[PDB]
C-alpha cells in the first residue's frame, strides 16, 4: 500500500501470474512462488532528467528511463521507447514481458527496457539527434557489451540508434556490442529489420499448420494488421511473400482498409510508401488522397481495422499496447478469425484475451481461435538482436541465409516449447488446443526461475 | 498525465513554488521558471530490489532507493529512510527539500536522499545487519565521497551506517568520507549526534530573540516536542540546558505529556532512558507503568502532543512529515503558541502553515505565531555532516567546541538569509514579521538556480 | 630534422637554456644537462576534434589540445585558451612555462596548458555553452581533481569554465576541484579574478623598492598596461590603488591612451566600463564615441602602447606573447622606464629580453631597467589557483583577506628566491641588479630537475 | 586556416584523395558529404608522449610517443606501430588516414589508426629494444584495448617487438586479450599473418591481371621488380616465385639488388630467406657484395631505387615506405612496358607517379595501359588477416593455415571487385579504357566512412 499503482505492469504480471496459477505447475513445484516474488521486482532502475536545445535554441525537460529487470540467463537485453506517454509502469511491462520473451530464445539474454516520454512527432532530425546525444550521456554508464544491451521500440528506429551508438562510443572510447538494430556498415546484421514481422508471420505458419494438420497456410488468406511501423511493414511484406493477403494497416490517427478484403490487397511498393512516411514521421491520413489509394482503400479516422475488415482470418496486432478490445475480439471471432498472434508486446486487452481462451475451451481443434502472447511470436527481432550480438562477438557478419535459418529455427522451437509445456503442465481437454500464452509464460518463466535458484538470488 | 501521482513531493514542490510566486522574485529573475522547471526532475534516480535473509532462513524481499536530485551546489547529499511506507514520491520530497536546505549551509553540498520499505521493527539486529549489507551491495556503485555521501534519517541510526560503511568498504577497497553520522573511533565528527535537535533551538534563539526585541529566551518556557529519535532527543536536551521545560514527547503509539505543563517537565535521566528503547525498537508505551513515569506523566494512545498540552509556548514537530493539522495549528495558535520550528522535513500539513501564515500576517511583532521550514531549521544536521565530510577531507578530527561553534555560525547565517531575503522579495506589512518559510525557500531555490545557470543545466 | 619547428616553443625553451647556461649551474650540476633534456618533452600531449553546431544548425569542426608537460612537484596545473592562433607549438610554449612557473609559488602542481582554435569572437553565449560541452566531452577523461586541473587563460573566463564544469559533472558524476577560476557558490575562491594582476603589481613593489633602496614605489609612477583583460584589468586597479597613474591599456585591435600621460591616469569606472565590454566579447573601439572617453583619450589601432606614452616608468605587458619588440624595447629604455615584468606569458620577444639585460649589466643601481620574466610576476593567479583546489579538497571557502595575505607571501619569496638564486648562480658585478629573469629560470627549474631525478625520471 | 603546422606526407594524401573525389560524380550526387571529408581528416584523438628508457651503457634516452585514433565509426582503432627516426606526426597521421579507408574495404569492423615512434632500431642491441617497448607500452596502454584501439606492426616493429609490448600490456593491465595483432603462434597469433600483406598484394594484382587479360595471363612468366626487402616485401617475392613468376629486384635503405639477366632470372625462395635472416639481425642486404654465390647472380646498386635498372619488366610491387617512385622514375616504368603497379608500402608512389600511371592509364586502351591499384586497396591483406586475429582472439580458437589464406583470397577478389564496380558508378572511364582502382578505392572506402559518420551523428 506504500507502492505506486502501475497498471500497465499490474496487468502484464497478473496474466503470468495466473496463467502460472491455472496450472499445475505451483503443485509440481511450490518453490516458485518465491521465484515469482523475487523475479518481479526489477533488480535495477534508472530514471534521469534529459535536457536538450531545440532548433530555436530553447531549454527542453524530458524522463529517462532504463529498467534493468532480471539478467539471469544474460546481460539485459531490451528496447528504448520514445513515446509521450512513457512512463516507470510502461516501461516496467515491457521489461516484465522481455525478460521471458528473452528465455524462449534459448540465447543469453537478460529482461530490461527503457525509454523516455520525448515525443519525436513535430520534432526536427536535429532535435532528435540532440536529445539522443544527452539521453545517451546519462545512459552511458549503465549500460555495456557484457551489461545491458538496448535496442529499438515504437519511436526508437535505426536512425535514433545511430545517434545513440556515436555518442555512446565518444563517451566510453569503445567499440562494442552494447546496442542492436544498428545499421550494416557498422555492426548490424542483415535480416534485423526485418526479423520482428518476420518472427511474427513464421511463428503464425506453425499455429495455422498444427491447427488445421497441414491443410492450410498464409496461402490466400485475409491478413488484418494495426500500426505500420517496422513490426507491421515486414509482418505484412512476409504475409504477402507467403501468398497472404494484407487487407488493413493503421497508425496513430486510423486504420486504412482495401474495400474489398475478400479479394483485394496491400502490395510491397504500397507499403514502401507507408514506410517513407514514417521515415519523415508524417500519417497515413497524408497519402489516401492520391489516386493509387483513394480508389483502392477506404479511410476510417480514430478507428482501429478491427471491427470494419469484414471476414477475416489472421490477425496481427502489430502497433501498441491494449489495442484489441473485448468488443473488438468477439467481433474477430464473429468475422471468422482463428489465429491471432501479437506483433505488439501486450497487444490483447486481458478482456480480449479472456474471449480467446474461452472460445479455445469451448470449440474443438480448428474451429478454434488461437492466441499466441507477444512474448512468443514477436520474439523474432530480440532472437537477432542476440545474432547480432554474438556476430560482433566473433568479430564478423553473417549472411541473411546464415540468419534467416537461425531465426527460423527459433521461431519453431519456441512454438514447440509453448505447445508442449502447455500439454504438460496444463493439458487440454480432449481435442482443444494448448493454451499458447500459458505454455509460454510458463517455460520462459521455468528456465528463468531455476537459473535464479541455482545463482542465488533465491532459495 | 503520463507523469505517476506523487502526492507527497507534489506537496512539497507547491509550497516551495508558491511562495517562490507570491514575491516580486519572477520580476526580477523571470528566466527563474525554467530554472524551476528543470531543477523539479531529478539528476538521477536508482531504484533496485534488495534481496536479504532473516533468521530463520528465509529470503525476503525490499525495495531499494536513492534519488540524487541536484549535484550543483556540491556532491549529492542526504539521508537514508528505512520505514514501510517508503515509497519515490516521499524520498522524491525529501531529496528536493534536502537540494535547498543544503544551500543554507554554505558548504557544498547537493541534495539526494535514499532508503527502503525495510521495516526494522520486529526485525533482530542480525536481520537489519544482513539487510544493511545486501542494501550496499547495489547502492555501492552509484555513490562516493566525491560524488554521494548518504547518512541517516528515520530508521537508519548511527548502528546501520557502521554496518553500511562496513561494506562499502569491503566492495570498494576504499575508505573514505562516503557516509556520515559515522561513530567516532572511523571518521565520525563530534557533536553529529547532537547537531540536529541543537541546531532547531539554535534557531528557534533567533527567532525568539528577533520576534521579542531579545526579551524573551527558552529560559522557562514550555515546549511541545512530537517524536522520540535523534532529533527529538537532542532538540529536548538543548531545551533544558537553556532553561526550557520539555513537556511532551511522542513515538508511533502516543504522546507521552508531564500532568503540569504550566510548571513541569522532561528531565536528561528521563530521556535517556527514552533513548535506550529506541536503539531496542520499543515503543514509549513500554515504559509508562514504572513508577518514576507513571505518577509524572499521561499517556495518550493514538493521539499526538499538540491538542493536550494545555497552554504551551514553542512547538517543534520532530517525528515525521504531516504531524501537523490545521486543526491542531489552530489549537496551538489557541493555546498562545508563538514560535513553531520543523524538526521534521514537511512536518508541518499545508493547511497548518496556512494558518501560521495567515496569523503572521494577521497580528503584529511577538503577537505572531511564527513558522520556520524544516530547510531552515532542522539544517544543523546536515550542516555538520559537511564539517564531518570536510573533517575526513583534512585527515583530521575537530574538537566539540570548535564544530558548535561553526553549527551556532550556520544555523545564525540560516535565521539572516532567510529574514533578510524575505524583506528583499516578498517585504511583509508594517510591523508584521518577514515570512521565515518564503524567504528560506526564495534564499536556497537563488543560489542553486544560478548556479544551475554558470554551469549550463538551463539557459 | 623529423622534429616540426615550433617557433614559439623553442624560443621558450632557448631563453630557459641560455640563462641555465649562461650561470654556473652547470659547472657545480652537469648532470643537469640530462635533466634539460627530459623536462623538455612533454610526459603526455592530447589532440582532439570537437565537432560542434552553431545556432544555425551547422555543424562546425575545431581543434582541441591537452598538453601534460610535467608532473613530478603536482598534477598537472594549467590553464585552457580560445584563441584563432592556437596549435600545439603555442601551447606547448605555455605549458613548458607553466612547470617553472608553478615550481616558485612552492605549493605542489605540475606543468599543463591546453585549449582550442576556436574563436570565441563573432560566436554567441550559446555557441560557446554548445563548443564547451562537446569541448569537454572528449577532455573529461584526461583530467581529474589529483590529475590535471585546467582553467582560463585567454578566451576562456569565468563563463566558460561554468560550462566546462557542469559538463564534466554531468560525464564523471563527480564534485572536485577539477577547474580553478570557478564561481563562488560552486568551489571558487574569493581573489581568483584579482590573483594574477595584483601579484604582478606585488612582486613589482619588492622590484622597486630594491633597485631604489625603499626610496620610491608605486605612488606617483607612471605606468603603462598593454591588454584589457583579466591580467591587465586588476594590474590596472591595483597600481591605481597603490598611488600610480596607468596612462594605457588596450587590446587585439589598438592601445587607448590618456592624452595626459605626465599628469593623467585611467579609472576605476572606466576599467569597468571596458571589463563589461570584454565580458561582452566587444572591442575597446566600441567607446571611443563618448563623452566619458573622447576628450581625455586617444584610440590607437594596430598599436601598441610602448612608442605613444613618452613620460613612462614601468611597464606591464599584460596581453599575449612577444608583444614587446627589440626596437619597443629601446623606446621604453630611451623613455626612462626603469621596471618591466610580463603580466602575459612570455610578453617580451627574445631581442626586447636582450637589450632589458644589456642594460641592467651597464647601468648601476636603480638607474637601469629590470626585467623580471612572467613565470615569476603572473605566478599570482596560478598560486591562488592552487589555494582553490586547497579549499575544494578541505570543502571550505577562506576569506578575501586570507587569500590575499598568502598571495602577498607567495609573491615576496617569488622575488626574493630569483634575487638570491642569482646572486648565487650569476652573481652580478660591483653595484649592478642581479638578473631577476636567470634567478627565476635557475630557481624553479632545479626544483623540478631535483624533483624528477629523486623520482627516476630521469638519472 | 595558418596556425596548423605544415604537413606535407598528411596533407599529400589527404590531396589525392580529395582531388580523386572530386573527379567523380560523388560531390554530385552526394554534395552534403563534402562536411563529412573535412570532419574526417581531423584526427579523433591523438596521443603524444616522452619515452625515458635506458640503453646498455646505463645512460638515459629519450624519443618521443604517438598514437593517432583518427577514425572509429567502422569498428576500434586499428594500425601498425612504426620505429624510425624519421617519425614525426605528420607522417602517422598519413598512415592513419590512409588506414580509415583501407580498412573500410575489408569489410570487417575496423577503425584507423597508426603509431609509433622516432625510436631508430638499427644500432640497438635486443635487450635495449625490449627496454624501449617496455616504457613505450608504459605510457600506451591506458590509450588502447580489443575493443579500444588495436595496434600492430609497421616499420621496425616485427613480432619480436609486438611480443615485448604484449607481455608488457599484460602486466600493467592485468589482462590476456586482443590488444595487439602479428602475435605468436603459443600465444594469440595467427597463421598466415607474416604472409598476409605481400599475398595480399600479388592476390589482387593476380585479379588485375586477370582483367585485363580476361584470364588468359597470370603471374605465370611475368617479370616482377620489388623494392624493400622486409615483410611486405618477402612474403610478395615468395608468392611470385610460388605463381610462376621472376622476381627481378629487391632493395634496401642502402641499395637494390636486381638479377643480371632480367629477362630470364630470378630470386630463389632461399635467397629470400637469406635476407630475411640479415633484416631480423638488422643488417644491410649491402652484406651480400661478399658472397661468391649472390655477386655471380646479381649486382648490389648502393644508393639507387631499382626501378630504372630492370630493363624491361611487367609489374611492379613498391614494398619499401612511402613516395619511393618518383615521377621520373614512373615513366621509366612506362618505357620498360611495366603494365601493372601496386603499392605494397603504404602512400608508396609519388604524386607525379600516380599522375603519369593515371593520365597513362586514359591514353591507353585495354591491356596497352598501365594499371596503377592504391596501397589502401592492394595491401589491405595485412590489416585484413590482422582483423581475422582479432576474430579468432575473441572467439579463443586458433584456424588453419587454409581457412585463413581463403579468407584472405575472398577479401582481395572483393576489394578489387569492389573498386573497379564503384569506378564505373562514379567516374565511368571512356570505352576501352580501364577503371580507375585509385578513384573507385578512394571513393568505396571514403563512402562507407561517411555514410556510417552521418549515421552516427559525427556530422550532420
Ligand atoms: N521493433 C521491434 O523489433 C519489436 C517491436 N515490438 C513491439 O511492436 C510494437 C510496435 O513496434 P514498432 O513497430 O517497432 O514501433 P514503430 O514506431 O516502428 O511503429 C509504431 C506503430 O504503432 C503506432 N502506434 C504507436 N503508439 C501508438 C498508440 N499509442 N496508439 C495507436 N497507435 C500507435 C504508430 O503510429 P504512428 O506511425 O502514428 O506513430 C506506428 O504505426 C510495440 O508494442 C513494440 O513493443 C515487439 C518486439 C520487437
Ligand atoms: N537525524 C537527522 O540528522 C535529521 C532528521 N530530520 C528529520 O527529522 C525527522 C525524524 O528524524 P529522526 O529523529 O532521525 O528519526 P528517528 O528514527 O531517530 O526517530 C523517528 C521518530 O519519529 C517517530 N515516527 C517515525 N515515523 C513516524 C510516523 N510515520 N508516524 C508517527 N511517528 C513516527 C518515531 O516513532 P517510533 O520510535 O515509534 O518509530 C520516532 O519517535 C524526520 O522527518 C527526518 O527526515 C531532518 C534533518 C536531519
Ligand atoms: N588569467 C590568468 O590567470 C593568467 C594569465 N596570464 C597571461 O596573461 C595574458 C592574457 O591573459 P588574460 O588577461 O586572461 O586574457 P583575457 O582573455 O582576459 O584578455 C586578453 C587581452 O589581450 C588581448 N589579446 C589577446 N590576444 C591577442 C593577440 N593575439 N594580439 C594582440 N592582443 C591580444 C585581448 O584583446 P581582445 O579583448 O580584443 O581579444 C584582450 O584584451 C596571457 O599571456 C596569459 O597567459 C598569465 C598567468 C595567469
Ligand atoms: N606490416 C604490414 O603487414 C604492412 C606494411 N605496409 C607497408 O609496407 C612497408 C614496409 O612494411 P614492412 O615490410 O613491415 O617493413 P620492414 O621494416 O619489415 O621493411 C621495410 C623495408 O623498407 C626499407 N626502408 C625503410 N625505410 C626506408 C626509407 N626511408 N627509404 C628507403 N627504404 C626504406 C627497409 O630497408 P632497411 O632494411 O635498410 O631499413 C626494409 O628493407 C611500409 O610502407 C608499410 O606501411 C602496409 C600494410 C601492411
Amino acid at each position: 500500500s506504500n507502492l505506486p499503482v502501475e497498471p500497465e505492469f499490474e496487468q502484464a504480471y497478473k496474466e503470468l501470474a495466473s496463467t502460472l496459477e491455472n496450472s499445475t505447475l505451483f503443485q509440481k513445484n511450490p518453490e516458485y512462488r518465491k521465484a515469482l516474488a523475487v523475479v518481479s521486482v526489477p533488480e535495477r532502475v534508472i530514471q534521469f532528467r534529459v535536457v536538450w536545445e531545440n532548433d530555436k535554441g530553447e531549454v527542453q525537460v524530458n524522463r529517462g528511463f532504463r529498467v534493468q529487470f532480471n539478467s539471469a540467463l544474460g546481460p539485459y537485453k531490451g528496447g528504448l521507447r520514445f513515446h509521450p506517454s512513457v512512463n516507470l509502469s510502461i516501461l516496467k511491462f515491457l521489461g516484465f514481458e522481455q525478460i521471458f520473451k528473452n528465455a524462449l530464445t534459448g540465447l543469453n539474454m537478460g529482461g530490461g527496457k527503457g525509454g523516455s516520454d520525448f515525443d519525436p512527432k513535430g520534432k526536427s532530425d536535429s532535435e532528435i539527434r540532440r536529445f539522443c546525444v544527452a539521453f545517451m550521456t546519462e545512459l552511458c554508464r549503465h549500460i555495456g557489451a557484457d551489461t545491458d544491451v538496448p535496442a529499438g521500440d515504437i519511436g526508437v528506429t535505426g536512425r535514433e540508434i545511430g545517434y545513440l551508438f556515436g555518442q555512446y562510443r565518444k563517451l566510453r572510447n569503445s567499440w562494442e556490442g552494447v546496442l542492436t538494430g544498428k545499421g550494416g556498415s557498422w555492426g548490424g546484421s542483415l535480416i534485423r529489420p526485418e526479423a520482428t514481422g518476420y518472427g511474427v508471420v513464421y511463428y503464425v505458419e506453425h499455429m495455422i499448420a498444427h491447427a488445421t494438420n497441414g491443410a492450410e497456410s498464409f496461402a490466400g488468406k485475409r491478413v488484418a494488421i494495426s500500426g505500420s511501423g517496422n513490426v507491421a511493414q515486414y509482418a505484412a511484406l512476409k504475409v504477402i511473400e507467403l501468398g497472404g493477403r494484407v487487407v488493413s494497416l493503421s497508425d496513430s490517427q486510423g486504420s486504412l482498409i482495401v474495400k474489398d478484403t475478400a479479394k483485394d490487397s496491400f502490395t510491397p511498393a504500397e507499403i514502401d510508401a507507408i514506410a517513407a512516411l514514417k521515415v519523415d514521421r508524417k500519417q497515413i491520413a497524408e497519402l489516401v488522397t492520391d489516386a493509387a489509394f483513394a480508389d483502392k482503400f477506404t479511410y476510417l479516422p480514430g478507428q482501429r481495422p478491427w471491427v470494419h475488415v469484414g471476414a477475416v482470418d489472421v490477425a496481427l496486432p502489430s502497433a501498441t499496447q491494449n489495442e484489441v478490445s473485448g468488443e473488438e475480439a468477439q467481433a474477430l471471432i464473429a468475422a471468422g478469425c482463428k489465429f491471432i498472434a501479437e506483433g505488439s508486446n501486450m497487444g490483447c486487452t486481458q478482456a480480449a484475451i479472456d474471449a480467446f481462451e474461452a472460445h479455445r475451451e469451448a470449440n474443438k481443434g480448428a474451429a478454434a481461435i488461437w492466441y499466441a502472447p507477444g512474448k512468443a511470436a514477436n520474439a523474432g527481432g530480440v532472437a537477432v538482436s542476440g545474432l547480432e550480438m554474438a556476430q560482433n562477438s566473433a568479430r564478423l557478419s553473417w549472411t541473411a541465409e546464415e540468419v534467416d535459418a537461425r531465426l527460423k529455427d527459433i521461431m519453431k522451437s519456441c512454438f514447440q516449447n509453448g505447445l508442449d509445456t502447455a500439454k504438460e503442465y496444463a493439458t487440454p481437454a480432449d481435442g482443444i488446443l494448448p493454451s499458447l500464452v500459458t505454455g509460454s509464460n510458463i517455460a520462459g518463466f521455468t528456465k528463468v526461475a531455476a537459473a535464479m535458484k541455482d545463482q542465488g538470488d533465491w532459495w
